[PDB]
Parts: C-alpha cells; structure tokens; sequence
DNA sequence: CAAGGCACATGACAACGGTGTTCAGTGCCGCGTTGCCCGATACCCCCTACCCGTAGTTGACTGGCATCCGGGCGCCGGGTCGCC
C-alpha cells in the first residue's frame, strides 16, 4: 500500500548508495524510518513573486 | 454262254449309355459378428451435524524487554570533532 526502500542500496558504503541525493546517511535513516520530514518541492519562484 | 433273279452286309442313318460337366439354386457345415436382457454405476435430489467467521462482553486496571563484554584481526572507509 505504501512504498518502501531496498535495504541493499542504502545502509552501506557510498559506492552502492552513491550519494545520489546529497544527504548524509543520518538524514536518510531519520527520513525513511519516519522520524523527520522532507521538502519534496517548493514553488520558490511563486514565493519570490 | 449272257442276262436276270434272290441272300448278307453295307454306306449312310439316330438315338440310346453312361458319364461328365454347366448355371443356378440352395443350403451344410465351418468361421465370425449382432439384437436383446439385465446389473451396476454415476449423478440429480432431500435431511441435518458441524466448522468457521463475526460481534459483543462495562467497578477499576495508562511505558517493557533483557541485553552486552574473555572472537580476533585486520583493514577500509567514512564520520567527527579538535586544531591552529
């Protein structure tokens, strides 16, 4: 019903995780296990307008 | 002595003898195929017995669990906060 993440690619050395998103492993651990939020997208141009 | 007369046999003449063949008809015994008759067997019904899922039960009752060390051994590799 709700998507999840493959344990293999994350929680490891940075050749498999890869820093594909420039976030520290602590951030991912705190986000994918429901301990912090994200800003998936902002209308920054709209906010500035 | 030659011609004309009578006996026995003779060129054919069919029809019996006896036996072999012809269409044909019908069976006579051999080999194989067929309607019955039942008998069991799959397949509908009704009845209720029991398995299994759902929904209540109101004194009060509001944060746990036992971890873990005698590897051992080294490296990678990244994080991580001091350093000046």
């Amino acid at each position: 019903a709700a998507p999840v993440t493959h344990i293999w690619y994350f929680k490891g050395v940075p050749s498999r995780l890869g820093y594909l998103l420039d976030l520290a492993p602590k951030d991912l651990e705190k986000v994918i296990y429901f301990a912090a939020y994200m800003i998936t997208f902002v209308d920054e141009e709209r906010r500035t307008r």
